[PDB]
């Protein structure tokens, strides 16, 4: 339940030129540490990242019928080729595939919706803007600092859901496998936004090493997609010079 | 249904392995293999029973839950990589023995026998030692029923909690990349001799895109140096169908 600043961490954000936070706690000291205090507090939109949740809630509500569910590709035009094509739920969230979310947000429905966000007590819980877009282009926002306290509370299988969709969830969202470590994690990426008011990039996720966990959460102003390979090289940079990864 | 494809033995003369690839898609409906005496033939699992075991130990409550850390209590253990407290993936992902044992110690030989009849789990021979039987005893299984039971894990069919099999399934977890998950599992019974050679393993299934692939590799083995080859031969033949890599 503790929180420091450590500015030497900068080093890695001001070589790349990036102004962003990254937040690292320990699971068996409940303490974190990150480069900026304040920005640790900030909130953002949760973008991709909110895929998290949306899967969760999915499966709570039924939308998401379990673990095996095909999202089709009823076959029309979209956004990326990615995309075009038969998604499982990993699938889904890797690709990050936003009409898919869309619908489960839409047949989940805004009381549902605010229901589980404030159970979860997830950022400003703010689901304003359109049920199908409010994380990506509304008015919701989470801080890094919440995102580390909403993922230690998955990992530990105590939100307002089942275990079994909860364990589901955490599967997914495996991107790193290695003998002595798993890596859960999720990016976001709202768009380059202006030169005055730019985007948001995020990682987030879980690192579980031997008998110790933890938990992080990085997010960075981006206003060029040219960008967004920082959004893991700093991270990781920074969790591979403590012994964490790599 | 398991039908024979030749070509696969390349992949083994190559080496001068005796052994098995056996590879489902879908289903185990209908696998294919090089070899189809061997694919039914019965060898002792060694540290592939660590799937069964943890699937056990967490159904009798031996394992209390998920987030258990199995905790060493300083005496020498048989590798260095042993001594040190470890989670259950950890215990699997180094194949920890002891962790292993003492787990089955508590099963006890009346609720092992039990589970591994309700999985139809090879020759479901327990006999000889409760800490052992595994290892040096007259359990045998063959690659064919190694994807049977891999496959009924995948789909949340054993006789044991769906919160249970999903906490092994991800313990599983041995390769992660954004297309497929391989979740699997090693095994190595020893060198016997040139004339009675141990068996090294390897079993799992690959999630890749909407298909499932279970795999079950089997090989004789009488020098370790030979061991890497027990991931390598399947990884090929995987790669050449562009199931992983
Ligand atoms: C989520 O942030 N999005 C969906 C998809 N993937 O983004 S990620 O790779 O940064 O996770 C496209 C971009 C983005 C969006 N909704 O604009
Ligand atoms: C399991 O077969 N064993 C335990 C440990 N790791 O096994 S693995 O690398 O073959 O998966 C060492 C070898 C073997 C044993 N019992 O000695
Ligand atoms: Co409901
Ligand atoms: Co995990
Ligand atoms: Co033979
Ligand atoms: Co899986």
């Amino acid at each position: 339940g503790s929180i420091t600043e450590n500015t030497s961490w900068n080093k890695e954000f001001s070589a790349e030129a990036v102004n962003g936070v990254f937040v690292l706690c320990k699971s068996s000291s409940k303490s974190c540490a990150t480069n900026d205090l304040a920005r640790a507090s900030k909130e953002y939109l949760p973008a991709s990242t909110f895929k998290i949740p949306n899967a969760i809630i999915g499966l709570e509500t039924g939308v998401i019928k379990n673990e095996h569910q095909v999202f089709k590709w009823d076959g029309k035009p979209r956004a990326m080729k990615q995309w075009e094509r038969d998604l499982t739920l990993r699938g889904a969230i890797q690709v990050s595939a936003v009409p898919v979310f869309q619908q489960i947000a839409r047949e989940v429905g805004e009381v549902r919706m605010q229901k589980y966000l404030k159970k979860f007590s997830y950022g400003n819980q703010n689901i304003s803007g359109g049920i199908d877009k409010f994380w990506l282009e509304g008015q919701l926002r989470i801080s890094a600092v919440n995102q580390v306290e909403f993922l230690e509370s998955l990992y530990l299988n105590k939100l307002s859901a089942s275990k079994e969709n909860q364990l589901i969830v955490k599967e997914a969202l495996v991107t790193e496998a290695a003998p002595e470590y798993l890596v859960h994690s999720k990016t976001g990426f709202s768009g380059v936004g202006t030169e005055s008011n730019p985007g948001v990039a995020w990682w987030v996720g879980w690192v579980e090493k031997e008998t110790e966990v933890y938990f992080f959460a990085f997010n960075m102003d981006i206003d060029n997609e040219s960008k967004l390979p920082l959004r893991k090289s700093i991270p990781t940079k920074i969790m591979e010079s403590e012994g964490i990864i790599g």
